[PDB]
């Protein structure tokens, strides 16, 4: 019985998709510790997306489960009979699911606290993290796209994914001739906009192009949008996330009566304020509850502000340095041996990160007997599972198949490397796998990435449901 299955994952990796590939694939069965398959179980691999479960692992043992963010909002005094400030300060801690309707309801704090005027500037303070936005090895011609978000401790999130850092930009056809209609979201009057873009005729080619060139602040929209076009929508990162929030929050305060009379910028709270008066909070949901969207669509920025977040805990530095010595720890305290693992960012998108499957096994295991480890396991992708929020990165994978409802894994895919690893319950035992794949030059692996996982949950003891 297990001897089938062994040279079933053989033939399953003679897929000419893995041609000049380097491939990690180990399989434990978790309630006796038998290896059950292993190659290359200690190769040294890119893990992409799958660096996501060390960071998630260290944020609960370093945070916990119950840890939540706060935001605030500070004048030098509190107002008088005239409601009048100086200087306002909207000072974030490292929430990564602050929306534009938080920063209303604290509009709303400000004005039912008293201030009808700033008579000063409006600053936007996320000094609680370092201002290193990006890391060091993360590719410039990549900054443009939500996944590669600028990092700050003060940042607006979009949406109910929560997606960090960015604005929505929407580009409407009008008639054949003219521009094309360009819509910024969030950043208007923020972000700078260049449009050259225009309306083709009715049914002709879709040529639009959305980008933000490479360290400016400028939306600049080229191409050609059909006259019967649907309306385009894209998510595209900002410069300056805590900028944007300032910006959305002087909104606020007029649309809640408050008016700002000077500027907005960035700016900490004055060292030689003495009992500062907080006029405003928001605290966010907690860690257990954010882990969700984190980890079923694989957030980046969430992944780094949680890496700085530990870098805070354990030092009081929202750095990538210390949050990174930080995530390691953790993961040695956890029972882990880290000697396969360099850390080099927190989401996997870097190239300089390394995994072992052995380690991704390793930490499954560790994990698995964890305080925590319901809310850990709940916020891995399911796949086949429609709803987006259970199915996550692996909605449209594995269904009809024994795998459907039942495994749970976190994916991981760029150029040249892809992953899958977590877990597969069932009556027979409860199994946890990974499975990197490195070198590759077509199409991702996805295909026996799946393979693999179905048969593990049909040994496992399931069938595809009809
Ligand atoms: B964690 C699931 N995400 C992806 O597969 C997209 C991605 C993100 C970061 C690195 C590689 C791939
Ligand atoms: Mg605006
Ligand atoms: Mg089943």
């Amino acid at each position: 019985r297990l001897t089938e299955l062994r040279e079933d994952i053989d033939a399953i990796l003679e897929d000419p998709a893995l041609e000049g590939a380097v491939s990690g694939v180990v399989v434990v069965d978790t309630a006796t510790g038998e290896e059950l398959y292993s190659r290359d179980g200690g190769e040294q691999l890119l893990p992409a997306s799958n660096m996501k479960l060390f960071t998630a692992a260290a944020a609960l043992e370093v945070l916990g489960a119950d840890h939540s963010f706060g935001t605030e909002v500070a004048a030098e005094s509190a107002p008088g009979r005239r409601g009048e400030v100086q200087d306002l300060y909207l000072v974030g801690r490292g929430d990564p699911t602050l929306s534009a309707e938080d920063l209303d309801a604290m509009a709303a704090e400000v004005a039912a606290s008293g201030v009808r005027t700033v008579r000063g500037d409006l600053y936007a303070d996320d000094t609680w993290f370092d201002s290193e936005r990006l890391v060091d090895d993360w590719w410039p011609e990549d900054e443009p796209y939500a996944y590669s978000a600028q990092i700050s401790a003060l940042t607006v999130a979009h949406g109910e994914r929560f997606d960090t850092g960015v604005t929505e930009v929407s580009v409407t056809p009008a008639a054949e001739g003219e521009p094309a209609d360009v819509d910024l979201g969030a950043a208007e009057g923020y972000a700078e906009l260049d449009n050259r873009a225009v309306t083709g005729a009715a049914g002709s080619a879709n040529t639009l192009v959305i980008d933000r060139p490479v360290g400016t602040n400028t939306i600049a929209v080229t191409g050609s949008l059909p006259a019967d076009a649907a309306p385009v929508t894209a998510l595209r990162t900002v410069d300056e996330p805590a900028a944007l929030a300032g910006h959305l929050f002087e909104e606020a305060l007029e649309s809640n009566g408050v008016t700002v009379k000077g500027d907005v910028g960035l700016g900490g709270v004055p060292a030689d304020w003495q009992d500062a008066e907080v006029l405003a909070d928001h605290t966010s949901a907690e860690l257990s509850e954010i882990l969700v969207p984190f980890m079923k669509f694989s957030n980046n920025g969430h992944a780094e502000m949680l890496v700085k977040s530990i870098g805070q805990e354990t030092a009081g530095a929202g750095t990538w340095d210390a949050g990174l010595v930080g995530v390691e720890e953790a993961l040695s305290g956890l029972g882990v041996d880290t000697a396969g693992l360099v850390l080099n960012d927190g989401s996997g998108l870097s190239r300089g990160n390394l995994v072992t499957a052995d380690t991704v096994v390793d930490l499954l295991g560790q994990a698995g007997s964890a305080p925590w480890a319901q809310t850990w396991s709940a916020s891995l992708p399911v796949a086949g599972e429609s709803d987006p929020f259970v199915g996550g990165t692996l909605a449209n994978r594995m269904r009809g198949t024994a795998a459907e409802g039942v495994v749970e894994a976190k994916t991981g895919t760029m150029s040249g490397v892809s992953a899958l690893s977590g877990y597969v319950p069932g009556p027979e035992g409860e199994l946890a796998f990974s499975i990197v794949n490195n070198g590759h030059s077509g199409p991702a692996p996805l295909a026996v990435q799946d393979a693999i996982a179905v048969r593990l949950a049909e040994y496992a003891g399931h069938q595809a449901p009809e």
